[PDB]
């Protein structure tokens, strides 16, 4: 109802399972505050690039602007933040991209990018961290890091289940835990408020399954649960049972044995992708210490958004870190890094977060060559060290580019 | 019962705050399962010599064995892995050091190291840490990183509050979850496992004042509350409001202006300390990122678990990293790795943490010259590149020392 949807221009398609893409797709894309306005255009402009190079011409992308944050509420009036159109259009659409987005303090509001994906049911978080050569790092050896997140998107204490200390709500349940349920382990049962973390068998395994499965098809070496399940035994520590238990009836897992930890054999490749599992504290020791031992990690909400932060730091790539929520209906790639209020129009930061969730989408499109291009362009502009403000700062020999520069040095080394 | 008291020796006293110690007290000390058998009696061995060489005589430990684990269901009978005079003598005695822990699975048995602080009401885990120069380092700057966590112990998720997924007791808090308080929000309530997180406001408000406090007294430049209440709002999100509340009520904060960062000054050094606050997951990248920007840190039980193994990664200390759980009425100091049972009895691993822990002991005893030599003696050993197997795996140059040894170098380097 103000979104102009392309003249030119045809719907991606799930016929069972399967995207069928056109040749001339129609792709949501929310432009995103703060910084949103300098990124994605940088974004639009490496895309179209890639696949007019790719593809000679034959292929082109139909791009419709659809609204969430700020932005939304300067175009359908001060109170709405997530247009309920968005919802039904991502969902329509099949696969859309965004950028940072804000949201309020001061009204009751949930933050709007757990909103989109709890709301859509987007229930992968995927975030590839991988190093590239030549990206400043604060470790001695970031090339060692070569590792995808599963995330698990939509329940532990991210559902939103809360009540505030002193609300009459939190003094009921906390009346009905010591009373109807005896507990006596609250310390401090007033001016307490309560959280609540979920965690189904349904939602790990539809999760763990995702991640094996990427597993076989991009035969990988392994798979790591990580859990504080011998603190939290019926969340975490289900979890971490519920993902080998998975692996052994679904993926034929074994026992290397002695055990705990499993064998599967991809079926395609031949190989053995071992199924393990790392206490979660140790494991943010691990990633740092013998990055080399892991692969594809398999995680709750809360510890997937801390492993994915950490380790994207580690590379050198908080600025560059790209993103998907994949739910079984639609795929959302994302800017992972915030607003940036005090740079936004300035063009100056880095537009290689949202760049990259662009190639991560055009490879879930089958769109692969365009795919190749960016990451292509990608090295080969850092490793020219034509760079933007926040890798020169790092790096000696540098040659300082704007954001919308960065998308044209892209370009070049596409 | 099975706890033979020094004959020579006195109890230390709480007299109102302020603790008196004796010239010869007698110090609980719980050695530990797995390599406690190993680190244990080389920390009773450099105390001695720390405490000999200090005082010249005057003053020397009355050590006194007692029981947790599973060498306490060898002393006392199959069933008992926490005997409840541990707790009355680690009260009585007001000092107590222990060595590592083993929790059985299959008894449905909560964690001990947990169950103590707990059961005491040990409130703080302090854990410094800082670089040892010459360990190896995974991070190019080690040197950056001098970080003192005060982690809350007595809520948070930790607190043990969780039914299995198809219980009864889940099957009931999920219907008065849903029924009751109308939660809408659990994706899968069928065969889901619920946890509890409780934060209460004089849980946090009791570990803010002691951060702040430590920051006086040592006259550290900040102290950050770490929380993730963006997405937590009513339990790390009130954290952090109870917090700079605290430092604004009892320490004299004012906005650094603008806000939302506060300014105490100290009153004693007539310097500032900066309290401000990060959502966690972007710590996690500041911390490798930005190492000197933080000094003292505040944050609740899980996100004090996470932090503080990271940082004693980075530094290269995940053997050597003492830690300290302090209550009004007794503190706790500990190693803080585990019980390594494929390396136990063969003199070894690292003693370095618990004997960290056991200069932190010293240091709050008032014994601080005692403490000084441990850490000379320390940093004497690591220096000589006289060191044991995991440190020299990632040397070159180094001397291979047992465990019992390293103690030894320690004692000559003071
Ligand atoms: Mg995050
Ligand atoms: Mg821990």
């Amino acid at each position: 109802s103000k979104v102009v949807v392309p003249a030119q221009g045809k719907k991606i398609t799930l016929q069972n399972g399967k995207l069928n893409v056109p040749e001339n797709p129609i792709i949501p894309y929310i432009e995103g505050d703060g910084i949103g306005v300098d990124v994605t255009p940088a974004m639009l402009k490496v895309v179209d690039a890639a696949v007019e190079k790719a593809y000679k011409g034959e292929r082109k992308i139909s791009w419709m602007e659809i609204y969430t944050g700020e932005k939304s509420t300067q175009v359908y009036g001060q109170d709405v933040w997530l247009p309920a159109e968005t919802l039904d259009l991502i969902r329509e659409y099949r696969v859309a991209i965004k950028g940072p987005l804000t949201t309020p303090v001061g009204g009751g509001i949930r933050e709007l990018n757990v909103a989109l994906r709890q709301e859509l049911d987007l229930y992968i978080c995927l975030r590839p961290v991988r190093y590239y050569q030549g990206t400043p790092s604060p470790v001695k050896h970031p090339e060692l890091t070569d590792m995808v997140i599963f995330r698990e998107n939509s329940e532990d204490i991210y559902a939103g289940i809360e009540w505030k200390a002193d609300s009459a709500d939190a003094e009921k349940v906390i009346k009905f835990l010591r009373e109807e349920m005896g507990v006596k382990k609250i310390r401090f049962p007033e001016h307490c408020g309560i959280g609540i973390k979920p965690c189904s068998e349904e939602g790990t395994k539809r999760l763990v399954r995702a991640a094996i499965e990427y597993a076989i098809a991009n035969d990988r070496d392994s798979v790591t649960l990580v859990h504080k399940g011998n603190i939290m035994k019926f969340t975490e520590g289900a979890f971490k049972d519920w993902g080998y238990q998975l692996a052994r009836e679904e993926f034929g897992g074994e026992l290397i044995d002695g055990g705990p930890w499993l064998k599967v054999k991809n079926p395609n490749t031949g190989k053995e992708i071992v199924i393990k599992d790392v206490i979660a504290d140790a494991f943010l020791q691990q990633i740092l210490l013998r990055p080399a031992e892991y692969d594809v990690i398999a995680c709750m909400n809360l510890n997937g958004d801390y492993i994915s932060d950490a380790l994207a730091a580690q590379v050198g790539g908080i600025g560059i870190a790209p993103g998907a929520n994949i739910g079984d209906e639609c795929a959302l790639f994302e800017a992972t890094h915030g607003t940036a209020p005090k740079y936004a129009g300035q063009d100056k930061v880095n537009p290689g977060s949202i760049i990259l969730s662009a190639e991560m989408m055009l490879r879930h499109m089958g769109w692969t060559e365009a795919a190749d291009l960016i990451v292509k362009g990608m090295e080969g502009a850092i490793n020219a060290k034509t760079v933007t403000y926040d890798f020169e700062r790092l790096m000696d020999g540098a040659k300082l580019l704007k954001c919308s520069e960065f998308g044209d040095a892209i370009i070049e080394n596409m």
